């Protein structure tokens, strides 16, 4: 609440030390943030409505995150002054991407404070996945109250973002697969040099996917504890190099499969019940990650069915050796 206060004893409009911003930029941004937000507003507030139901609440849900979001931009702002060029700082204040991204992430904070959840705003604004997570952390980072409640919605809207949503078909994240650390640096990365955004993303996938496959290993092979690292390679060399097999599926459906298929291939038996068992009293786990997941295109199934059809079809030449006389080597542990 106490940030709340602030924002409903706040102006509308954008102060003026973000106005001197404004004023210091080669390309002046005062025009077309302004009517960027008056535009957005009406797509937001048809929506909105559209989704409750009949009574116009979504204007003063809007006004809030307006307002947020021109805070948010100055204390943004005022460290990238001296990070980014005269130049850089001027593509960034005209950048769409950044700004609607920057404003769905103000939305949000206060769609979630009142609890139509995330991702609801990403397809109000169509806003691509990949998108919106350039900003999460820097936007964190420049606000100072956020509630421990609010920092934890936005980590987890960041985290189911790196388990599927970035890995639906359409998402940019793909584009860049096939190419080869602030909000302001990811969101200038031109179109078409490695990417700094593509290097994030996966140095902080990797050491989440890693964090819920020790959890699950501890649990369930305390027998094979030199096991685990071992599951982590095919784990790694999946995401690394068959990222195919994300697309429209769920981390968690990648690492179920990789811990049962070494328990195979190492000859010790643990089958997919006992391990989907102790993979619910995950956090937010949900049963459909594992009840229903893609074998062929549009359709659905259970989870055997997938490792079974998909996983090995592409995998199994690079499993077997798992157990050879030439295992392959191990991957490091994400830092």
């Amino acid at each position: 609440q106490q940030l709340m206060m602030i924002l409903n004893s706040a102006s509308d409009q954008p102060s003026e030390n973000l106005i001197s911003y404004f004023n210091n930029c080669t390309v002046n941004p005062k025009e077309s943030i302004l009517k960027r937000v008056k535009d957005i507003g009406y797509i937001f507030k048809e929506k909105f409505a559209k989704a409750v139901g009949q009574g116009e609440i979504g204007s003063q849900r809007y006004k809030l995150g307006v307002r947020l979001y021109y805070r948010v931009m100055e204390s943004m702002l005022k460290s990238e002054e001296e990070r980014l060029s005269i130049q850089n700082f001027s593509k960034l204040l005209n950048d769409n991407i950044f700004h609607m991204s920057l404003l769905a992430c103000a939305l949000e904070v206060v769609m979630a404070t009142y609890s139509l959840s995330f991702p609801w705003i990403l397809n109000v604004l169509n806003l691509k996945a990949f998108d919106f997570y350039k900003v999460i952390e820097s936007f964190i980072k420049a606000e100072g109250n956020l509630t421990r409640e609010m920092i934890k919605h936005l980590e987890r809207c960041e985290h189911r973002i790196m388990e599927s949503l970035a890995w639906l078909s359409d998402s940019p994240l793909f584009d860049l697969i096939k190419q080869s650390h602030t909000a302001a640096d990811m969101y200038l990365e031109p179109v078409r040099k490695k990417s700094t955004s593509l290097s994030l993303f996966y140095k902080k996938v990797y050491r989440l996917a890693y964090l819920r496959l020790n959890t699950l290993c501890e649990r369930l092979l305390s027998e094979h504890p030199e096991l685990e690292h071992i599951i982590w390679t095919l784990f790694q060399h999946t995401l690394q190099n068959e990222y195919e097999l994300m697309r429209d599926r769920h981390l968690d459906q990648i690492m179920m499969c990789s811990m049962y298929g070494i328990c195979k291939v190492k000859n010790i038996d643990l089958k997919f019940k006992i391990i989907v068992t102790a993979y619910k009293d995950l956090p937010h786990a949900v049963q459909e990650t594992f009840k229903r997941v893609l074998i062929k295109e549009e359709e659905y199934d259970y989870i055997i069915v997938f490792y079974n059809s998909v996983f090995m079809q592409r995998l199994k030449t690079n499993i077997l050796q798992y157990a050879s006389t030439r295992p392959p080597t191990l991957a490091p542990i994400p830092h």
